[PDB]
C-alpha cells in the first residue's frame, strides 16, 4: 500500500456508526460517551424539520480506538446500534496490510489515562507484565500534555497478551480501555 492509501485507510479505520440515537440527543451526548476510548477528532452526524436521523458518525484519531468503542458500547443512552461505514470494504486489502504488518510488534494501545499519570508510571504499571521495550503517552502540541492515550510496545508476546486481558478497564477515578494495536508503528511507511 502507498504512504497515500496507507493514510486513506487509517482514515476509515477510525469511523464508527452509531445508530438508534434517540431524537433528544445531540453531538455532545454522543461525544461524551464514546470519549472513553481515544479523543474525538470529529462528528459527522445527518440532520425540513430540522431534527436528525439518530445515526451518527463518530471519528477517532486513531483505529485502535474506533475497534475499542466498538468491542465495549452496547449501552442505552435514551440500544444503540454500532458498526463500521459501509465503504471500508474499499479499504480493506491494506487495511488487512495493516494488521498482518500489526502482529509482528506487540503493541497495545492504551485509552482513558488519568492526566496526573505520566509516560513513566503507565510504564511502571504495564512492565509488571513484561519487558517493555517502548512507553509513550500521545501529546498535544500546544500544550504537552498527554491526550489520555497512548501506545506500548513490549518485548514479548506474551507480556502483551497478559497486559490486555488484565488491564482492560482498570481502575483509577476512572478505567481505562486497553487492546492489541491494529496498525504497526509507522502505517504509512513500509
Amino acid at each position: 500500500g502507498s504512504a497515500a492509501q496507507r493514510q486513506g485507510a487509517l482514515a476509515i479505520m477510525s469511523r464508527v456508526y452509531v445508530g438508534s440515537i434517540y431524537y433528544e440527543l445531540g453531538e455532545d451526548t454522543i461525544r461524551q460517551a464514546f470519549a472513553p476510548f481515544g479523543p474525538i477528532k470529529s462528528i459527522d452526524m445527518s440532520w425540513v424539520t430540522m431534527k436528525h436521523k439518530g445515526f451518527a458518525f463518530v471519528e477517532y484519531e486513531v483505529p485502535e480506538a474506533a475497534q475499542l468503542a466498538l468491542e465495549q458500547m452496547n449501552s442505552v443512552m435514551l440500544n444503540i446500534k454500532v458498526g463500521r461505514p459501509s465503504n471500508i470494504g474499499q479499504a480493506q486489502p491494506i487495511i488487512d496490510q495493516l494488521a498482518e504488518e500489526a502482529r509482528a510488534f506487540n503493541r497495545i494501545y492504551v485509552a482513558s489515562v488519568h492526566q496526573d499519570l505520566s509516560d513513566d508510571d503507565i510504564k511502571s504499571v504495564f512492565e509488571a507484565f513484561g519487558k517493555i521495550k517502548s512507553a509513550t503517552l500521545a501529546r498535544d502540541p500546544t500544550t504537552g500534555k498527554h491526550k489520555g492515550y497512548g501506545f506500548i510496545e513490549y518485548e514479548k508476546a506474551q507480556s502483551s497478551q497478559d497486559a490486555v486481558s488484565s488491564m482492560n478497564l482498570f481502575d483509577l477515578g476512572q478505567y481505562l480501555r486497553v487492546g492489541k494495536a491494529v496498525t504497526p508503528p509507522m502505517p504509512l511507511l513500509t
